[PDB]
């Protein structure tokens, strides 16, 4: 349904997109969002669904509005309004100046240094995980790879039992693309009550794990509290329970349906990390967004004070006025425009574990299983929210055709 179109909101810029369940979607999220990049579409449209908000449809908008935090505050960065206002981790929930000293601390669990610590056990899980698939021919690749891969790691640097992942990957869904049967503010109470007594736990006895560096962390030299650890760590988890498990699907979608892009990376192995990036520049996947905190005039439109608007990652990449030709994928592109991790002062830091789990997955995949396919049938179905993903991916091959290393 569609919320009554405020009087301050030209009745001319209104293009009902659902961002939960857009129009387009069975010819794929991507395509689906890139709707409103067609002609006649303005660059800034309200929407009258889920309670009404703004969106930008351009990349120049876009980013010009992450980079301003003094017009769009990131205190309520989640559509709907209700998640948005509920929404309270930390560094996200925070603009600058405030922010910065717990992105300081995060970057100390996630950072460049920790990556290159985990890159040995991210290579072993990869090659265990593939190598155990391959002599089978086939998989149902969310399931036995874009999941426990991302999602593994994660909790290895967590100090978190694997068996804890089914609990917490629904309650990290209902935050990003919930099925209904939770709230937002529901879904965040669960995480935080999981995870109230393990800070308290690893403030008492601290570990080498990234939960006990953030609840036993300084910020800009004074302690951090409790409530901030668990705003912070909870976070973490999100990102690492549902960015890159999603990315993978689609790259490994594209893949499967791409002999040529295949044959490109199998004949040179060089490119894969090029590769990587023009992939998530075309398979881009999150969109949140900011609150106006003031009324403000913006590309000739009035944005007033509360107002929401959804400033989608995901589109910048995909607009023609950053990159021709954007839904083709040329691994050999020579300016791959995007925002995809995010743009301005909440640039992602997970960005470098994210770019390092996606270069050994095309590796260590293209290596093993060179040659594979969509199951024959299956009808690919995606799913759209805070972040988009694939519902299934059955994928097959002839193992016959696959390589031991
Ligand atoms: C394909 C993978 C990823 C994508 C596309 C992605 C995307 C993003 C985006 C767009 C933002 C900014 C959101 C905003 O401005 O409101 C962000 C922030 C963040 N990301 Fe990622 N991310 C990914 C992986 C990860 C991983 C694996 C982690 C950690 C486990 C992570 C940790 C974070 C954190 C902690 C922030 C907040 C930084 C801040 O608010 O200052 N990300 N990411
Ligand atoms: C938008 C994000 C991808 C970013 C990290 C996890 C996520 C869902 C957030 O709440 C901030
Ligand atoms: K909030």
């Amino acid at each position: 349904n569609l919320a009554p179109l405020p009087p301050h909101v030209p009745e001319h810029l209104v293009f009902d997109f659902d961002m939960y369940n857009p129009s387009n979607l069975s010819a794929g999220v991507q395509e689906a969002w890139a709707v409103l990049q067609e002609s006649n579409v303005p660059d800034l449209v309200w929407t009258r669904c889920n309670g009404g908000h703004w969106i930008a449809t351009r990349g120049q908008l876009i980013r010009e509005a992450y980079e301003d935090y003094r017009h769009f505050s990131s205190e309520c960065p989640f559509i709907p309004r209700e998640a948005g206002e509920a929404y309270d981790f930390i560094p996200t929930s925070m603009d600058p100046p405030e922010q910065r000293q717990f992105r300081a601390l995060a970057n100390q669990v996630v950072g460049m240094p920790v990556v290159d610590k985990l890159e040995n056990r991210i290579q072993e899980l990869a090659c265990s995980l593939i190598e155990s698939l391959r002599p089978q021919g086939q998989c149902n690749f969310t399931e036995d790879y874009a999941e426990p891969f991302p999602i593994r790691i994660f909790m290895l640097l967590a100090g978190l039992p694997e068996e804890d992942i089914p609990h917490l990957k629904y309650l990290t869904d209902q935050m990003t693309r919930p099925d209904g049967s939770m709230t937002f503010a529901e879904a965040k109470e669960a995480l935080y009550d999981y995870l109230i007594p393990i800070i308290e736990q690893r403030r008492q006895k601290p570990g080498t794990d990234a939960i006990s560096i953030v609840a036993n962390g300084q910020v800009n030299g004074r302690p951090i509290t409790s409530d901030e650890a668990k705003r912070m760590c909870g976070l973490l988890l999100v990102g690492g329970l549902d960015t890159v498990v999603n990315f993978l699907s689609f790259s490994m979608e594209f893949l499967a349906k791409s002999p040529e892009h295949r044959q490109e990376l199998i004949e040179r192995p060089e490119r894969i990390p090029a590769a990587c990036e023009e992939l998530l520049r075309r398979f881009s996947l999150v969109a949140d967004g900011r609150i106006l905190t003031s009324d403000y005039e913006f590309h000739g439109v009035q944005l007033k004070k509360g107002d929401q608007i959804l400033l989608p990652q995901m589109l910048s990449g995909l607009d023609e006025r950053e990159n021709a030709c954007p839904m083709h994928v040329d691994f050999s592109r020579q300016k791959v425009s995007h925002t995809t991790f995010g743009h301005g002062s909440h640039l992602c830091l997970g960005q470098h574990l994210a770019r390092r789990e996606i270069i050994v997955t095309l590796k260590e995949w293209l290596t093993r299983i060179p040659d594979f396919s969509i199951a024959p049938g299956a009808q690919i179905q995606h799913k759209s929210g805070i972040v988009s993903g694939v519902q299934a991916l059955p994928l097959v091959w002839d193992p016959a055709t696959t390589k031991a290393v």
